[PDB]
């Protein structure tokens, strides 16, 4: 509980000194996590919803990282074993190297590098995310989901995307995933 007021995982950055002093959780990730969990407050970017996920893993919050994947690919994650991985990995901060706003008339980029600590010492996963942006089917506002490139899926290139957007397979999601 007392997370709320010390520095919110995404804003420690092992690669950055910095003078700005990092934001606390309650002013950083917490209102996006409690949103999703009570309800609409919604990351505004790609490059957002990464940091929030990412607080997720090291708070230990994985009802947020299955909601902020894209919807058909949710019922395809075992949230137990989200769950334990994100308890076991011993984070050590986050660098956002690159966002990419418009990669697709739909899509994002975020570049980062996830840290953690192992007996060899401090260690980094190098990551390229994509994202995909869908529309609420109850106002024109839209949110931004995790495209995820690890869980296996049987999709037909040629029929509509699994985001939902019309497009086949092949011309959009399947550009990236
Ligand atoms: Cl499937
Ligand atoms: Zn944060
Ligand atoms: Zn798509």
């Amino acid at each position: 509980m007392l997370f709320s007021i010390q520095t919110c995982p995404c804003q420690i950055n092992p690669a950055l000194n910095a003078v700005s002093t990092p934001l606390l959780y309650q002013d950083c990730c917490q209102p996006y996590h409690d949103g999703l969990y009570n309800q609409a407050i919604r990351a505004d970017t790609a490059e957002h919803l990464m940091r929030t996920r990412y607080s997720a893993f090291v708070l230990v919050k994985p009802e947020y990282i299955v909601k902020t994947t894209l919807p058909a690919q949710q019922d395809l994650l075992d949230i137990k074993a989200i769950e334990n991985w994100a308890k076991e990995t011993d984070w050590a901060g986050l660098e956002v190297v690159a966002h990419t706003p418009k990669l697709s008339k739909r899509h994002a980029q975020v570049e980062f590098k996830a840290y953690f600590k192992t007996p060899d010492g401090l260690q980094a996963h190098h990551e390229l995310s994509t994202f995909v942006k869908i529309k609420n089917k109850a106002n024109s506002d839209a949110s931004w989901y995790f495209l995820d490139p690890t869980v296996s899926m049987s999709v037909t290139q040629k029929q509509p995307c699994i985001c939902g957007s019309g497009e086949k397979f092949k011309r959009c999601c399947g550009m990236y995933i």
